[PDB]
């Protein structure tokens, strides 16, 4: 019948909305983004000034997906700020506004400016810490020990409920140790489980070349290679953090890819690639398709089986 | 016009051979992977006694690629210690002998009994890294002390050239560290990049459920999930390690897919879940691909395009 829901004190039409840096960058971006059928919106990840970004071409799509290496090209925070706080429209739908400082400094002082924003207007914060980190070292969310700084600092700066994007794990180990970081901080409400697959390499074998400029071609995944990653670490992180959210991106074209996200554990689906490629009316075409397969099965709600994925014995 | 290949002081038809794991496990398969076109074979990852493996179903595939969790059954060392030492015709093409201890002791245990094997027959050492250690600690690979910590274990016991097989990896600053240990060992003369794509996820709409029985479901990816974090891996190594061979290991289904692993640096190109797929007539397929895309490139042979890749601007 209806796919709306409740969650983090907000009401949404539905489970869908975009994912960080598609569709999201500039105030024409937000405004299709809220004149859309979706549920929710995020905004780019921002720094505190603007970014040009990293030379063109930076973004390319294939049938089974797409690589990007961005380079964090945004208006800045002010902008995205001032866009939660006057321009956007709330009886449309809710708003999160994504921060990727470059530090944990810059990071604390966004957050700072966001927090009576936050409580005078409901903006949601997601934190991605697929963020530069210090010399000779991983992304933040691959140092644990970061993580649970940047996390600390935050929490503390903020003192509101915020999620954080994460990058996807590959080991049962590593999962367990950045869930028992995370289930450290009991202002983190939701957790987005994954930003892009890190530095594939895609060649054109026409032209022997890569196909993206910077980092010698080297850049996220998305799309249909990033799937059954994308449903292991949703499932990983709704085992082990029961009293969060989990909010699945990766690898969604249909509403059957989105009821696969849901069975692992998600409360909002984000689009990104199949976004990007196919435009905002993919939004309708993703309800119809989800509450079409609800249909045949009989559930009428999403709780009906939200998480509930069967394991073989 | 030719595929064949001259490295590790063997001689090879073209670059072809199965992944390990791959019909590879009983001496029915061994037999079979030598009758067939490829250049090379490689023995299942063994331990010192025999093992049976997790519950069934422990492997599925499907369009895109495949999920396993197997469990490394196999015969144990003694039985591919015996298959190289006394079965294998050497003079069809090269045996490679892939073993996947459980601590560092069971691999140095093996390698010692290899050696001599090895010095006399020719047969060629891959080691599996992308394998457990302690339980709740990441796989040897992802925890770089211990992967030190073999590499010098085997080296010592060893004494010969031999070659490891690696995960991937996600993240630069695992390239740099990883490719730095490599280059710690001077007998490690081939880097086989990758192993599956760890703990990924597949779900059935229809049923609600996971599709193997092991780990809830969670199992390493392969096939066409994989090809540009493969491919990624080839190139990441193999500009880091230009004293080392790299042999190329995922999403290969075509002559143009192995084209891709080649122009990334590969020496050698392996396939698993497509040969799993397809059975070996795989391989008389792919060399065709793969020199019909040479003849019409104007390539002659293999070293005029390996690591050729071009990069933008
Ligand atoms: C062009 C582009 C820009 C992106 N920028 C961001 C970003 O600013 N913040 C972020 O959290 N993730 C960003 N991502 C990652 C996506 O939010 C998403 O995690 C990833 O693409 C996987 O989802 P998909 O398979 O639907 O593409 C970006 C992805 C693309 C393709
Ligand atoms: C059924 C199965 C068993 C495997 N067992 C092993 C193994 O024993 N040793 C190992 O190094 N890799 C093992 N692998 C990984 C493959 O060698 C290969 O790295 C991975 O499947 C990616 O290649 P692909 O995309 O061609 O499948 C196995 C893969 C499959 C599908
Ligand atoms: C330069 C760079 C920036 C980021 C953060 C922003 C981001 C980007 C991006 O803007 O490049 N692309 C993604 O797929 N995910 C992201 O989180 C992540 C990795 C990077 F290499
Ligand atoms: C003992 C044991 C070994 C491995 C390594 C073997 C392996 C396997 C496997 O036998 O499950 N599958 C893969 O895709 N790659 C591998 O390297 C993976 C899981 C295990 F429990």
């Amino acid at each position: 019948m209806c796919l709306k829901l409740n969650l983090l004190d907000h009401v949404f039409a539905n489970p869908f909305m975009n994912a960080a840096g598609v569709l999201c960058s500039t105030e024409e971006d937000l405004r299709c983004m809220t004149a859309s059928s979706s549920g929710a919106l995020v905004s780019k990840s921002c720094t505190s000034a603007p970014r040009d970004g990293n030379p063109e071409p930076r973004y390319m799509a294939f049938p089974l997906g797409s690589i990007n290496s961005m380079g964090l090209p945004n208006l800045g925070f002010d902008f995205y700020l001032k866009y939660a706080s006057d321009l956007h429209d709330y009886s449309k739908k809710p708003l999160f506004l994504s921060i990727s400082g470059l530090s944990v400094e810059e990071n604390v002082a966004m957050v700072r400016r966001l927090a009576p924003v936050a409580q005078e207007k409901g903006v949601l914060l997601e934190l991605n810490l697929s963020c530069p980190n210090v010399p000779g070292k991983p992304q933040v969310a691959y140092d644990f020990e970061a993580m649970r700084t940047y996390l600390q600092q935050v929490s503390l700066a903020y003192g509101l409920p915020f999620g954080v994007k994460m990058p996807p794990y590959f080991d049962i180990a590593h999962f367990d140790t950045a869930a028992a970081v995370l289930n450290e901080f009991p202002l983190v409400k939701f957790v987005t489980c994954v930003n892009s697959v890190g530095n594939g390499l895609v060649i054109d074998a026409e032209s022997e070349s890569v196909v993206i400029k910077p980092k010698q071609g080297f850049g996220g995944l998305g799309g249909k290679y990033i799937l059954p990653t994308a449903l292991a670490n949703v499932n990983a992180f709704y085992r082990r953090c029961p009293d969060k959210l989990v909010f699945g991106c990766g690898g969604v074209y249909s509403g059957e890819d989105a009821f696969l996200h849901i069975l692992a554990g998600a409360s909002m689906v984000q689009v990104g690639t199949a976004l990007q490629e196919e435009g905002p009316g993919i939004f309708t075409r993703l309800e119809d398709e989800l509450l079409e397969i609800m249909a045949r099965k009989g559930y009428r709600t999403l709780e009906e089986f939200r998480g509930r994925v069967k394991t073989i014995e």
